[PDB]
């Protein structure tokens, strides 16, 4: 018809199994409501029967859609379909539906009530002839093929009617695959590196006879690594089994288990095979075990094995419908003659999730293992501070084993045999959750994390200026280029912090980074002493070739004076004012790009005894005195610090307010520490005096804190910074000259 | 029946090699005093008659089991017995008790007087016919198999009796094992280890089916180490010919 009936399909973000979200404006054009019957004309005569419902997620021209009902109509991620309604569907009086025996093995007992009725109620479902859906339960994720229909040929279902399920499961027919293949649906995290890595690849695998008319070369050799376990080989066969290619599987120990010519043999009849199915992917992880670092090979046949990958991968750029994929465990352990032009140019990096993707990567995989009620995952998002997701199906594996060793084990072995009804009475605790998290948990990081901060403006009180114009500093020249290439001055890149220990120093490079939405990655003064004495700077070009694969980043240095305080005071040792690692980043800072997006944020308290090289222009160049709190930053701070905690209301902190002055921060946010210390101990001894009053229940004497623990607390509270040092640092304002 | 008379072995804290501990609420249920003589029926129709005494180291419903006593049942750990009591034993007249000829190699004298006489007096044993005990001593442990009772078929055995020993040592049948090989009895020390490796391989090894109904992969590469001489390899067949599996050793 060619008018806007068109449409190409995509990803779902709802978890029905057969509901279709569209977008507003689309939905006013078709002229319908929620919840109408609608149906989807496809490729191969296939078709779809969908309740349709309204989203804002949804663009102009898309359809959210579902990864079994587009294997239903036999079509794939790429396809256009076509969309109609069908508003005359009746209710029917029998179902027919019956399963596949590939899927359904171990099982024993009643199939019909255990998974049919807790499905088909309350949820008028439509359903048409020929049609495979999905369900889970019992550990278990079961599909179920339909036969015949008495409203034929389709029908709406409801809690009046029956199903009849009698008979025999049938054979899977030669077309489709199973849905035990892995997908787009069960990675969880990362999802900026999957649209990136789809964007990469789409052209020469969906269309490519495009490139059989247009000779441009596509990029063909794209490099992910990734810290071990993170399921790279997992991505890999995702991606290259939902844009439906090829595949095959060259893994490196198999390769070198094999004599020499045998595996010339194996790999030239691999790459022979891959050239066979084209277009295809092709796929070799552990290259470690076949190309490592040219220093740590020894022998005779690596280098002829090297040799011949990179004859073998040279000799295939006459054909241009296979592309290649690696994987290795680190950048710095491939050797250097592979990654170069012509063999291996892109480069992807997956890293290590974070507390949204530990919770999306939970949530695939307690899919279907039917929770209780007081379990929490935002519990165990939260407390999971540096794991891997092989680590999390550990994780919920151990603690499904658990609910297993616990009950539903010695009760049944005494009287009866185990069967599936009695797992769909299983769940599993929080307590097994706890359990499972406090033991047998083998945290495999101790790296760099990288991050977005969540520490936001009005977690810090007052120092408001000081903020307006750092959003002046860093949020202007990348929302606004043609100003600045109007008045042609190219903008500073540095940044300088400093003043007085104990004033928050890193809440606000956490507050530009969480606003701007940047990553964040920081380095403490340790690492500068770690690198200092074991005389090992190959590591800051690591770190600064992380940070340009972080685009866009800050990047935060505290205690910058522990390598100049760490050799002598002032006088310091026999040396003078330089160092060696301070050059050292002096010298990787200067030689990078201005338009990068990478910003660098130096943090000091003795902004005296520091190098002054560091001060010339194209550098850290800005200095900000971050003084002493004053009374309303100090009301604004007690009330930012004490929101978490819960407090009296009759309690009136302006009197300890208009007492202190010249404290720090971090001691008005130590005392609170204090008192909170002081009410749980008499909580807890006052809990205890009651227990052991009439039993030798539960009126709480009080949650929060009066006026006792803070008097107290007064009572055991000490000033950190002396006079001295403010007259020290008020020499700078007294003089005023701060350029070299 | 379907009642509580089913129950699962464990191993014992006792060391005599045949009594058997169970707790105060089950031995309140089932109506007893102590040195009762109770009756146990497992697997294969085997039987065993014990003597039973009272600990507060049982818990709700387990069974405190000896070694010797639970490879007489010809069942493993991790199976189900049957608690009868029989109060109706009487004494004998004559005890029929010969070796096995692959566990006494090297003995010279008489075997009556050394072994027999020191482990039958002041210890009213409960026998029954086709039962393996086993003694110790003589810098060896030599275990004894009876064939014939007068009141047949099981009696207990007194200070006033006598058992004829006569005959030549018999070769072992084809189904049991010996008792020279290793098992839980034999390793001090570092209990906690070994619960925790029981732990976390029983479910496999113990009930193959069920992860044959669910897919959900167990642990598979579990490694433990230590200084050497500690006895890896010990530990390893033991937990290996407890659980009763097939062995190999790379
Ligand atoms: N509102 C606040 N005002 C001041 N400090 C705060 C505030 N909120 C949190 N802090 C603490 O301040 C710390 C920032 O370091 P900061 O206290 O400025 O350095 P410092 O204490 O002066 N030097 P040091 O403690 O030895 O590393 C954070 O880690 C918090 O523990
Ligand atoms: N983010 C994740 N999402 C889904 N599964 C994961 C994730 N991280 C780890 N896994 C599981 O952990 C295992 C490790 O992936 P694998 O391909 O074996 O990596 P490697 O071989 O490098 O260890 C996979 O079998 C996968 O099922």
């Amino acid at each position: 018809k060619n008018r806007p009936n068109r449409l190409i399909v995509d990803e779902a973000i709802n978890e029905d199994n057969s509901v279709v979200s569209l977008s507003q404006p689309k939905m006013d054009e078709l002229q319908l409501f929620r919840g109408d019957t609608v149906l989807l004309k496809g490729k191969k005569r296939r078709e779809a029967v969908c309740i349709v419902l309204s989203d804002d997620e949804c663009s102009d021209e898309k359809i959210r859609m579902n990864r079994v009902v587009r294997n239903n109509l036999r079509v794939r991620l790429g396809d256009v379909i076509s969309i109609q309604p069908c508003p005359d569907v009746k209710y029917g009086k029998r179902i027919h539906v019956l399963p596949i025996d590939d899927t359904v093995e171990g099982i024993t007992g009643n199939l019909f009530e255990v998974y049919l009725k807790p499905y088909f109620l309350e949820a008028y479902r439509p359903i048409r002839k020929g049609d495979i859906f999905l369900v889970r339960g019992g550990m278990r994720a079961v599909e179920f093929k339909v036969v015949e229909t008495d409203p034929s040929p389709y029908c709406i279902v409801a809690p009046d009617t029956v199903i009849h399920c009698e008979g025999e499961p049938i054979k899977r027919e030669d077309e489709e695959e199973s849905l035990n293949e892995v997908g787009y649906d069960d990675i969880g995290g990362c999802r900026k590196q999957l649209a990136q890595i789809k964007e990469m690849v789409e052209l020469p695998l969906r269309h490519p006879a495009l490139f059989k008319a247009i000779g441009v070369k596509p990029p063909r050799g794209i490099l992910l690594y990734g810290p071990p376990g993170t399921g790279k080989t997992l991505i890999a066969r995702a991606v290259a089994n939902e844009t439906g290619a090829f595949f095959f599987l060259i893994n490196g120990p198999e390769i070198m288990s094999k004599l020499a010519g045998e595996s010339e043999s194996n790999l030239r009849k691999a790459f022979e095979e891959a050239e066979k199915n084209a277009p295809a992917i092709i796929f070799i992880d552990e290259l470690d075990a076949i190309a490592p670092k040219r220093e740590k090979t020894h022998g005779e046949v690596e280098r002829r094995i090297v040799s011949q990958l990179l004859t073998l991968m040279d000799g295939l750029k006459q054909r241009a419908h296979v592309i290649v994929m690696a994987a290795t465990n680190r950048p710095n352990s491939i050797d250097p003659a592979l990654r170069r032009f012509g063999r291996f140019d892109r480069e992807v990096d997956i890293g290590i999730p974070d507390a949204t993707g530990r919770l999306e990567i939970l949530q695939i995989h307690t899919k279907n293992m039917k929770l209780a009620d007081d379990v929490d995952l935002e519990q165990v998002a939260n407390e999971t501070h540096g794991h891997v997701g092989a680590d999390l199906a550990a994780l919920c594996s151990e603690a499904a084993l658990q609910a297993i060793r616990k009950k539903m084990d010695l009760i049944d072995l005494e009287d009866e045999t185990i069967d599936a009804e009695v797992m769909n009475s299983l769940a599993v605790t929080m307590d097994d959750f706890r359990w499972a998290l406090s033991q047998s948990n083998p945290s495999a990081l101790r790296e760099t994390v990288v991050e977005v901060p969540q520490v936001t403006w009005e977690d810090i009180g007052g120092l408001e200026d000081v903020k307006r114009e750092l959003q002046e500093l860093v949020q202007y020249p990348v929302e606004h280029p043609d100003k600045f290439l109007k008045f042609g001055m190219t903008p500073s890149k540095g940044v300088l912090f400093y003043g007085p220990p104990g004033c928050g120093k890193t809440l606000l490079a956490k507050a530009i980074a969480n606003e701007c939405q940047a990553n964040f990655i920081s380095i403490k003064g340790p690492e500068l002493l770690t690198m200092w004495f074991g005389e090992s700077e190959a590591n800051v070009r690591e770190i600064f070739d992380k940070a340009r694969q972080a685009a866009p980043c800050v990047l935060f240095f505290d205690e910058l004076d522990s390598i100049a305080k760490a050799r002598g005071g002032n006088i310091g040792d026999g040396g003078g004012a330089a160092d060696r690692v301070i050059n050292q980043i002096l010298t990787e800072m200067d030689g990078m790009s201005t338009k990068k997006n990478v910003f660098i944020i130096g943090a000091t308290n003795r902004p005296d005894i520091i190098d002054p090289a560091i001060l010339r222009p194209g550098r850290l160049d800005q200095l900000i005195y971050i003084p002493l709190p004053d009374e309303k930053s100090r009301v604004a701070i007690l009330k930012a610090n004490l929101r978490k905690s819960p407090v009296a209301k009759d309690v009136d902190l302006e009197f300890l307010a208009k007492m202190t002055n010249g404290f720090s921060g971090a001691d008005l946010t130590e005392i609170c520490q204090r008192a909170c210390k002081l009410a749980i101990r008499e909580s807890i001894e006052s809990e205890i005096r009651r227990e052991r009053e009439r039993q030798t229940e539960e009126d709480d004497p009080v949650p929060e804190i009066r006026r006792d623990h803070f008097e107290e607390a007064m009572r055991f509270a000490r000033r950190s910074v002396s006079d001295n040092d403010i007259r020290k640092y008020e020499m700078f304002a007294q003089t005023l000259q701060q350029s070299r």
